[PDB]
């Protein structure tokens, strides 16, 4: 985020005036964050909130609130303060709950901090105890994304390196564990990950990936189905893609580790000793352990754009085996692809980690999706020109990381529904089921809207045939519509954050301005998407002769409109800010297209 960036200038530059900016972003952050919280408080039950919430985003609630000096957060305003007060109730009910266990322990570490400590020790000594408890819950999670893709470096070391080096890449995965479950221990934890069921998966991993590549050299898949000279090439080529990111990921988990082992002993040197030492020498502990614990995020965000490498390269390599089955005749969807493909799964087993488990479930929907457009070349229905322009297309936009993974799936059905191709009814059928599995989709809100722009525009043929998939569209609506509302408020809330931040070493301000029309555009899309499904829902309550149906159209009519005057008042309070309403003339054209919307309903 905008908030690590500033963090990371202000421990290194030592200026007044980057400590000026980071206090203000950091502000500006978490008054946004409790924002968001408020909202999603007030749209549900306590308990459907503590079942379904981010716990991230309650741990990036704790994150600002303790980077703030606590002479900041006691002067923050009232309805801030009143934010802040159903924050903390909120977690001190819900501490045990299954969901928030890991944010509960942290809310009631830092309320222990304050009953032993407040008032005897300074409150910015207090404020740094508190930060190292959150963080201390950040390591817990990191440490499971450490272990599963040490995992993923040593299979392709012991795959595609030669036997003699090969026991060093275990006595490296073995070290990387063992220094994990070490970390664990200094936050006093528990160990998660045993160095032997891990080399077991990695070595399974690897005697898969060496077969693919014996055979794929011989013409072949495991298999026995036979590839043409051309896609064995491309395989082969992807492959040692892989094992280069896997490289470079083996050196990012050591670069996090050696971060991470800085951050445990400062803070572990402060904890021991700064209640005695004098002012000067607890000032300088202090200082190095913001240093130590910068580095810990830019070492993280660097193995996260390679993770995020990784998986667009796993999920190439899979499209390429699904399209050689269908050059030989058989059915991409067969059982035997699917098997050679869960073998090859590199985020199997190790369920410890949501990053993960939350990629494994979209790969197991982009090779369906895939399939489902392949099954289509046969039947004429689609061109191999075709299919290699869309992939073309998904492959990049997965690939950069300013795309959520979510967005770009949507896009993939998108291009197949678009035709309104016959292939395109067992396309809806494949992510109407995931959504309904799999509800945690409908957190991506630009996703959800577009896949209901996708359900709505199907149905506009014959609104009573496809009644299953408008009640589907009208269940899931609100939610979607929800998050679209949460994410322009983070956008806009960024792009004033952008404006007020000062050009930094690591932002330049042709970046912050760059980044900023890009979010104000995102803001239009999600608000282009929110007319067209009203365009639709106007056009199948017409049509349309059954009456229950019109009732779900009006009830999805009344939603939206709910929606953009939400949205309008949020532009309005940023409007209020002149000199930013000038900076960043889009902010006009935005509210006008909202009202616009409130009218199409009025």
């Amino acid at each position: 985020s905008i908030a690590d960036i500033a963090f990371i200038d202000a421990a290194f530059t030592r200026t007044p005036e980057a400590r000026a900016n980071y206090l203000a972003v950091t502000r500006a952050a978490l008054e946004g964050r409790l924002a968001l919280f408020a909202a999603r408080l007030a749209r549900h039950s306590e308990a459907e909130v503590a079942a379904t919430i981010d716990p991230g985003f309650l741990l990036d609630i704790l994150d600002l609130l303790y980077s703030l000096p606590a002479a900041l957060r006691e002067a923050l305003p009232a309805e801030v303060q009143a934010r802040i007060a159903l924050f903390e109730a909120f977690l001190a009910r819900y501490a045990d709950h299954p969901n928030l266990a890991l944010v509960g322990r942290v809310f009631r570490e830092i309320q222990a901090i304050r009953a032993k400590y407040s008032g005897k020790l300074p409150d910015e000594y207090i404020n740094t105890l508190a930060l190292i408890r959150v963080d201390r819950a950040r390591l817990v999670r990191d440490m499971r994304l450490v272990e599963e893709t040490a995992v993923i470096v040593a299979a392709y070391a012991l795959a595609f390196d030669p036997p003699e080096r090969h026991p060093e890449a275990e006595a490296r995965m073995r070290a990387t564990i063992e220094r994990a479950n070490a970390l664990r221990r200094a936050a006093g934890f528990p160990p998660s990950l045993a160095p032997e069921e891990g080399l077991a998966r990695a070595r399974r991993l690897a005697a898969r990936l060496r077969a693919l590549r014996a055979a794929v050299r011989a013409r072949r898949l495991p298999t026995g189905v036979p590839l043409t000279p051309e896609q064995a090439a491309a395989i082969l080529a992807t492959l040692e893609r892989l094992y280069e990111v896997a490289l470079e990921i083996g050196r990012a988990i050591d670069a996090y580790l050696a971060a991470a082992e800085a951050y445990a002993a400062t803070a572990a040197e402060l904890e021991a000793n700064g209640a005695s030492l004098d002012p000067a020498a607890r000032a300088a502990l202090m200082e190095a352990t913001l240093r130590a614990r910068g580095a810990v995020i830019r070492e993280r965000a660097a193995l996260l754009r390679l993770l995020r490498r990784f998986y667009a390269l796993v999920l190439e390599l899979d499209f390429l085996l699904l399209r050689a089955y269908a050059e030989a005749g058989h059915d991409p969807d067969d059982p035997a692809l699917l098997a050679l493909l869960r073998e090859l799964d590199p985020f199997n087993g190790m369920t410890t980690s949501e990053l993960h488990r939350r990629r494994r479930r979209l790969r197991d929907l982009y090779i369906d999706l895939v399939a489902a457009m392949l099954r289509g070349v046969k039947n004429g229905e689609l061109t191999w020109e075709e299919v290699v322009a869309i992939m073309d297309g998904l492959l990049a936009r997965l690939a950069d990381p300013e795309v959520s993974e979510e967005e770009a799936l949507v896009g993939l059905l998108e291009e197949i529904v678009k035709d309104k191709k016959p292939i395109a009814e067992k396309a809806l059928k494949i992510a109407v089921d995931f959504v309904e599995a799999n509800p945690e989709f409908l957190r991506d809100g630009r996703a959800g809207l577009a896949l209901i722009r996708v359900v709505l525009e199907y149905a506009l043929d014959d609104p009573d045939a496809h009644k299953e998939l408008v009640a589907f569209a009208a269940a899931h609506l609100p939610r979607a519509l929800d998050a679209a509302v949460d994410e322009i408020r983070d956008l806009l809330n960024d792009v004033r954050i952008l404006f007020h931040s000062k050009p930094s070493p690591f932002l330049s301000a042709e970046e912050q301005k760059a980044l900023a029309k890009k979010k104000l555009k995102q803001v239009k899309e999600i608000l282009d998407l929110m007319k067209e499904i009203a365009e639709l829902a106007k056009k199948i309550k017409a049509k349309s002769k059954d009456p229950e149906v019109k009732a779900l159209m009006d009830a999805m009519l009344a939603d939206i409109q709910a929606a953009a005057k939400e949205i309008a008042k949020h532009l309005e309070e940023l409007l209020k800010d002149k000199e930013l309403a000038a900076a960043f003339p889009e902010l006009k054209t935005l509210l006008k297209l909202a009202k616009e919307i409130v009218k199409m309903l009025e």
